[PDB]
């Protein structure tokens, strides 16, 4: 399950903030400095640093827009059993100017 492993073939890593930023052995050799902003797919679970779950996607199905404004659908459970979900999308998604836009609690 050889996944990341970004530090094996780069140097001078460092954080400031939710970015990474580090340097990168290319493959025809050479360098290259990039970064990655870590918000996207980091989060505190109750003080504890945890990645992302994968798209809702992948463990749910059927999804739809139930009335003017709920996402429903069937999700998997820890226990990978399918059951009823539904979110209120008017809750953080919002018509700036003509655009659909998120605002986050
Ligand atoms: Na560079
Ligand atoms: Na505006």
């Amino acid at each position: 399950g050889r996944l990341g492993k970004f530090s094996q073939t780069c140097y001078n890593s460092a954080i400031q903030g939710s970015v990474l930023t580090s340097t990168c052995e290319r493959t025809n050799g050479g360098y290259n400095t990039s970064s990655i902003d870590l918000n996207s797919v980091i989060e505190n679970v109750d003080g504890s640093l945890k990645w992302q779950p994968s798209n809702f996607i992948e463990t749910c199905r059927n999804t739809q827009l139930a009335g003017s404004s709920e996402l429903a659908a069937e999700c998997k459970t820890r226990a990978q059993q399918f059951v009823s979900t539904k979110i209120n999308l008017d809750d953080h998604i919002a018509n700036i100017d003509g655009t659909l836009k998120y605002e986050g609690g």
